[PDB]
């Protein structure tokens, strides 16, 4: 009688069954458990949880004095009037929903500064699994918060009002600087609802004005209604007339960045971004998301300063450093630069000896001149439009849109009031393509730093005359203090560190794999330890004492993915959380990740910034997260209960041959 | 930002959307619907629905008073003691569960013969879109039910006391009847524990003894406790130590088969059929399975009698035309013949011409001899063995077991007391490889049957001989009025049948599509109405309005699909069905088929019986259907809301061409 094989009943049996935790946690009872290597217990539950909740309460007091701070005055920004909430309706509903970000007829939004902080789980694993010393300062240095008003306005200010250098960029610099595969550009001749339906963003992200929702609620919305609308108002060339009758239809929102930030500067630092409609982002993104998929990266083409886009595992780790001792004497042969957003690498050589250089921008957003924005836009837009002719007119229209919001935009702040850049230098942060404007104006004044090498100007390898440079020749800020050029190990040993310098949040490591060097991304464990005490989550409500313990388990595999596992005391620490971990959690069926678990927080690992889980009750071991970054992959990821999907299916392992002799 | 294309949310959102049946009904308002082809509606919902509920009642009065006839003795059965219930523990709990099959230690159980019939819920929507006195002679002939305790004792003494004929087989003629792939038989030479979970078989099915449980939840207990202690027994020769300590882990038990049965025999045929244990039964099923997979059929091997695993989709229906044209003079050359379980097709030439014969037997499982029950089990395990010698003891041991359980396997019936089976000979259905050891049977006589017609014995060819013959020389008893061949359309026309006769349970048929003909199955409107009005299920009270609606829409699909949609009534009540079916429901998210909808019950469209639709809310057309027996690329199902995709999240899509030039 056929119908369903015995294998697939016991599968379907184990989905069943790890759907419930009462009798998950029976079922491996006496489950053989494979324990990752973990630090030393410390001290009790109880006296973890005191002390790490005695931090919490401190660093809300400190949160609260800050965020009590009188704040500038924004006079330095152009105010327009006051916007009407959007009218247009999507048959029954309006787009702008009834009772939210409304003022009496007007479009409004509220700040928000909470006093809330962190959930204090992960900072209790620490204070149990190390030295309390050691985790009560880490723990008191940073935090994650909403930020003040006074750092949110110094900020806002900083970035808006700042004296801008215009470059000198042509497209055959940019051809030259960022080269690209034609090929692999999107086909923009096809039909509009196609394309766009096929740019990727984050569904819970806010869709902006006048949806007010999330990207997921109002994309039906936007697709069917608005995108149309603008569509033929573009068109038609008759964008003023839609801009004059739905001034909300092109608003942005102005927000203060909820992130970790240093607890003695919340007072004078909250970094601001900008939110714009859901319909203007999507559509440039057809065109931003199109170029990053074609462009060369540094490793690809060794004339490219692109690093956007570049990842560290798949021996991407190994190619940074294959490419960056191609690097000639300073004078006599070009350097090796790469640039990925604010963030750049540099490798000279000074008598043959290879240097590396990590400096630091002081919110470069604000340096980025509107000759610079402009010419990238163009030299994107021309890239499709020189492969698809057919639709040149409409995307050089887009261009203009997508120029405007890059720096001219309307938003809101706080309030009902509407803003505007007096000038239209500097990068409204938060806009489509602001890794690659960054990116463009960060290479173009570095590839002008080389250019001064060659005339023999070697003392703009010091720091004093690098940031005076940057400054007068291109207004770029390079941060005092970062600008250290360190002797670089070219061959390094295994457990030897390429530099203590950082790329992209990561230093470079070199270990052991199997009579083989790989090549590692790596933190010191104080740099770990502040990013586990301090998750990028405030307390939910609703999230039950059983998903908060997963929680730690999941945050404990992305950390010892992205590199904490080369590291001891991270690596015990990591192992202590998930060998501390209950059975019944290890198992359980999740729905992050597809259900294999939620990802890595890095989103270096892969260019395509998909990391997924093999299996969702496995444990990152050494060799399982080395072969993730060595050429060859040849390892399955460890499960913690060895011969579990059979104990959650209510049988187990038994060997029965047929060849026995009777 | 990116986490996922926009075009995923969307698909996210559709996926929700067709979970929420009124939100779903509201989104699907004012849609286009594509209707298909129906009847017009005959009478009102009202008057519909009373003549369904009184022609129940009446079926429901007739199974009651047939089941209260008195039944004969089991005096013809051997007379066993009472068997222990099986204390084996698995853990927290024991394999033979607490208070349930027992009766004071011993093993017992209850036979169910309930007077529960059918829903009514199809034979309304008969009454809705048909005429009434024949929706009502209809389906006062057949009824899905439980049966009687005369019936059913009837025709298990008749199965079991039966006078067999040894046939003279060896294990060339099987080679020459039955011809395999050695190279499609699955390996068991490696592991045991991997080749059972290699079988298939039916969650809902009772494991049997000492387990009493569906196999889904007896599966734990049957692999990690029951099968490794089995083993053990095996690899030791000790089996009559394990029988005689746990008699239960070889009982089995005799169970009345609930199914369609005729009226006015309802206190004389009630099939019954054994249910082996958990253990056995897939433990043998290594060596069924695998050998069936590998086995050659009438259309790829003409020297084949072998049915057993023919398909009609996919150019079945027309591959069978093909085969059966080869079929020579009778007495000159060789004629065609098809065995399928005990179902076998006949063709012939007298004179030139092709003449077709579909005779049945009576309850052959009755006649099935030792000798080629034997002959079978020992021709399976020697291709395995022939393949893989590495293995051979211990499979041949298992062939032991396996003839076993086809004929002197104890069984209870219904109490306490324990059967046998009094002679070796006939078949005790139920047991695994049912099916191969009628099709055996029934080529080891047509074959002799073949022989004799090269004989000169062409009257052989009368039924008046072939009844005596086949009851004579084999002791099988064909049905008298069976044997009746008919002038075989070797090229019909479209819209013309190969013959009136049926194979598998259906008749061979040509169609037309565009230019070219079709071979297609199907039947009279009153047989796909009397499947229609009679579902193989009984009322479920925890079963819904709208289930029972979703489900009309199935059988709806899957009638459609067997050949229902080549008969124009039949067609008609289906596209009734169908369209008289809500949009909430018909674009509903479904479970059964993996999501796609639930398979039509006909377990002969595809060779491994499973057929999946291609979508859960689409319909069987005329064309869809048709590409499906063809052997060339079947079209896309017709959805029925063409524009549901598109409604359900919300959307309507917009061309906006980027091509276009600016003011
Ligand atoms: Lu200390
Ligand atoms: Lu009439």
């Amino acid at each position: 009688p056929t119908r369903l094989s015995l294998e697939a009943m016991l599968a379907e049996r184990a989905m069943v069954a790890r759907q419930d935790l009462a009798g998950l946690k029976r079922k491996l009872a006496g489950a053989d458990r494979v324990l990752a290597p973990q630090s030393p217990e410390q001290c009790g539950r109880e006296s973890a949880q005191a002390q790490a909740r005695s931090v919490t309460s401190e660093l809300k007091s400190a949160v609260k004095e800050a965020q009590g701070l009188e704040h500038q005055t924004l006079d330095f920004l152009e105010q327009l009037g006051e916007y009407p909430v959007c009218g247009i309706l999507h048959g029954d509903h309006p787009v702008h929903p009834s009772g939210t970000h409304n003022n009496n007829g007007k479009v409004s939004v509220k700040r928000q500064f909470a006093a809330g902080v962190n959930t204090s789980d992960a900072l209790t694993c620490a204070f149990r699994f190390e030295d309390s010393d050691l985790v009560r300062e880490t723990a008191l240095k940073t935090t994650y918060t909403d930020g003040t008003w006074a750092g949110f306005v110094q900020r806002l200010k900083m970035q808006t009002t700042r004296k801008c250098v215009q470059e000198k960029v042509s497209r055959k610099l940019l051809k030259q600087l960022f080269p690209y595969d034609p090929q692999k550009l999107v086909d923009v001749s096809g039909e509009l609802s196609e394309l766009v339906l096929g740019i990727k963003t984050n569904a819970i992200a806010s869709a902006g004005p006048p949806y007010w929702r999330t990207k997921r609620d109002a994309l039906p919305d936007m697709l069917d209604c608005v995108l149309p609308l603008l569509y033929d108002h573009i068109v038609r060339k008759d964008l003023t007339t839609l801009r004059n009758k739905h001034p909300e239809l092109f608003l942005a929102e102005c927000k203060n960045k909820t992130d970790r930030y240093e607890v003695e500067s919340l007072g004078e630092k909250t970094r601001p971004y900008f939110s714009h409609p859901f319909h203007l982002s999507a559509l440039v993104s057809v065109l931003s998301q199109s170029f990053s998929g074609a462009l060369k990266i540094m490793t690809e083409d060794s004339t490219s300063f692109n690093a956007y886009g570049f990842s560290w595992t798949n021996g991407g780790a190994e190619d940074l450093a294959i490419w960056a001792r191609q690097a000639g004497e300073a004078g006599k042969k070009p350097p090796r630069i790469a640039c990925y957003g604010d963030d750049t690498d540099i490798y000279y050589r000074k008598d043959g000896k290879l240097y590396r250089i990590c400096p630091d921008f002081k919110q470069m957003d604000g340096s980025v001149d509107a000759t610079t924005i402009e010419a990238v836009v163009d030299y994107v837009v021309d890239a499709h439009v020189k492969q698809y002719p057919t639709a040149r007119q409409f995307w050089e229209e887009v261009g203009k849109l997508w120029v405007e919001m890059a720096t001219q935009s309307p938003f809101l702040i706080d309030g009902t009031k509407v803003y505007r850049k007096m000038q239209k230098d500097g990068l409204m942060t938060g806009v489509v393509g602001t890794t690659l404007f960054d990116t463009v104006k960060s290479a173009l004044a570095y590839n002008d730093w080389a250019d001064q090498l060659m005339f023999g100007s070697l003392n703009l390898l010091e720091e004093k005359y690098a940031i005076e440079f940057f400054k007068n020749k291109h207004g770029l800020v390079i941060k005092e203090g970062t600008w250290k050029p360190a002797l670089v190990n070219e061959d390094p040993g295994f457990g030897e560190l390429w530099t203590e310098q950082k790329f992209l949040g990561l230093q470079l490591k070199v270990v052991r794999r199997e009579n083989e060097k790989v090549y590692v991304p790596n933190l010191p464990f104080e740099d770990w330890l502040t990013m586990w005490v301090t998750p990028r989550s405030k307390y939910r409500s609703k999230e039950t004492e059983t998903m908060r313990e997963r929680t730690l388990f999941d945050r404990a595999r992305g950390l010892l993915v992205t590199g904490a596992v080369f590291d001891e005391r991270a690596r015990g620490l990591m192992g202590a959380v998930i060998n501390s971990t209950a059975p019944e959690v290890v198992c359980m069926r999740v729905q992050e990740g597809g259900g294999r678990g939620a990802p890595p927080a890095y989103a270096f690992l892969t260019r395509d910034g998909v990391f997924e889980f093999p299996i969702s009750d496995g444990y990152p071991s050494y060799d399982w997260v080395v072969s993730l970054y060595s050429r060859d992959h040849p390892c399955d990821m460890p499960r913690v209960f060895p011969e579990a999907a059979t104990l959650i299916a209510s049988y187990r392992k038994q060997v029965m041959d047929t060849r026995v002799v009777i």
